[PDB]
């Protein structure tokens, strides 16, 4: 019999790749001393291996698979106006706002993509043929309430195109080559949400992987946008929760608590 | 003659690639015409060659090189507690603390990645064989007043070793490797700073690059470390500055204005 300490230490010493089946008759200390083990032969593994993050390996496969398929690169600011919140529709007086992570009077760190994204596709408007196809990758920031799915310091991918070929069955399309690249499988739910309206919920099990949008909509008015366009958002460590089989995201994010996966808290 | 905002507004449009010599005596629409035509075309080589970030280039090209030379790959907070900063040695009664992008009571936007690598050396102590080699590349946060060679937002790349071969030549020998890939001159000046003390400073012309510390230094013991160390803190910005000549630091950062070193700003 464990204590709930005990056993939370024993929870997080454990990976996906061990065995969870059985309770032992060993001490909990020995317990304790055979995951320690483990998991140090798994960091001298990588350590003697590929040496790569998994989250930084998942951001580079994923960057590749776009630019090899037409997309540019951006690389905008986390740090973003207050005011490009409130033209997404994100007043102070709604309850979404209670999740922005504020920084001085007139700052917050980016909860999403979008805006940035929005800036982009009128500006390259000027310059890129048909269609103009983009894509971000790189750290978002949502207060949240602790949670096994959720994180306050997260990583999206946003894609979107503008122009031609910007149909459902072409972001549906875009959706499936990406996630058949990564081996993940899903669903799709028709859903929505007051920012973008009626949205295309990319699922595996009951967990959501992303949300995708088929423009145009009302908001691209505030954004200088004109044209058609598609989209959708994916959370970085979600797809990795999924491919690893992390239990909790935690194990996929940022952090000094856990490297790929594995704790660092190594000591008895 | 132009005004400052028609110098302004052609300084803007101008690349390190176009030729400036002499004044034009067309008018300042024209010389706009000119400059916006040869910016669009350059956006669109990006877009119909490589589509890469040259940040985002930078930054997997340095991690390919760390990797490949048996350096692990951190990724850690950005958001961190201001307590590391107290740490650091970095009180709030110093000049230094008015740098610290402040967010909610207890937390800060990472300045440096020194304290986040500290955690992660001392932790990594209990599983990985001698030496040990870690490095981080991204966001870090600091408030400057305006500068041609300082960011708010700029992107750091630290490496260090922990262990046997933790001398002044053999990090002297890791930058000039490092930067010899890059295909950067440099030269190294000695210096110091408060945190670290003594320090090896990487310069380009009078411009510094990175700052280097030979270990251990008596900060160490804050931070639960007790074997030699060496370690580099560099600006990918910086690096990119100095490979693309580009005179502003702007034209390297993220951002919606410029993207890579090319106003986005293409209306007339
Ligand atoms: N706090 C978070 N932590 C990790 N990933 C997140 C977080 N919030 C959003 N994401 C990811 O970003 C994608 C696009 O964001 P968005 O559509 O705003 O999420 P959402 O509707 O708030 N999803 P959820 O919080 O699961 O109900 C989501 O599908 C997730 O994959
Ligand atoms: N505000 C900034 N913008 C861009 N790069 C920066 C900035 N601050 C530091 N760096 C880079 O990070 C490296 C290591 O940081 P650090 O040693 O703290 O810089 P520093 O001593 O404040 N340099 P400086 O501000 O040029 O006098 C520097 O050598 C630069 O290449
Ligand atoms: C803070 C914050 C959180 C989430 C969003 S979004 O618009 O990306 N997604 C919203 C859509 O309305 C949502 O799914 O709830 C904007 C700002
Ligand atoms: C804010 C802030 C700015 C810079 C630093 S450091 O320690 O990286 N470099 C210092 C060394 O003392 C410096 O070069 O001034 C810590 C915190
Ligand atoms: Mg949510
Ligand atoms: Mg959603
Ligand atoms: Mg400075
Ligand atoms: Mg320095």
């Amino acid at each position: 019999a464990l204590t709930k300490s005990q056993t939370d230490r024993l929870e997080v010493l454990l990976n996906p790749k061990d065995e969870i089946s059985l309770n032992s008759g060993k001490p909990f200390r020995e317990l304790e001393s055979e995951l320690l083990s483990r998991r140090k032969k798994d960091l001298q593994q990588i350590y003697a291996e590929e040496r790569e993050n998994y989250l930084g390996k998942l951001e580079r496969e994923i960057t590749r698979f776009f630019v090899d398929r037409g997309f540019l690169e951006i690389k905008s600011p986390i740090l973003i106006p207050l005011e490009y919140i409130e033209r997404m529709g994100i007043d102070n007086d709604t309850e979404l706002s209670k999740q922005i992570f504020r920084v001085d009077k007139n700052f917050c760190l980016r909860p999403m993509l979008a805006p940035n994204l929005a800036n982009y596709l009128r500006k390259l408007d000027r310059a890129l043929p048909d269609p103009i196809k983009i894509f971000e990758i790189g750290p978002c920031y949502r207060k949240e309430s602790d949670g096994k799915e959720h994180l306050e310091e997260f990583t999206m991918l946003n894609f979107c195109q503008m122009g031609s070929g910007c149909t459902r069955e072409n972001l549906e399309s875009i959706i499936t080559d990406f996630l058949n690249h990564l081996g993940i499988d899903f669903k799709i739910v028709g859903d929505s949400c007051m920012v973008f309206g009626d949205t295309l919920d990319v699922m595996h099990g009951d967990l959501e992987l992303s949300s995708a949008v088929v423009g145009p909509i009302p908001l691209d008015r505030e954004w200088g946008i004109d044209k058609p366009w598609i989209g959708a958002g994916f959370g970085l460590e979600r797809l990795l929760k999924v491919k690893h089989d992390f239990k909790n995201i935690k194990r996929a994010a940022r952090s000094e608590s856990y490297y790929n996966g594995i704790s660092t808290n190594l000591h008895h």
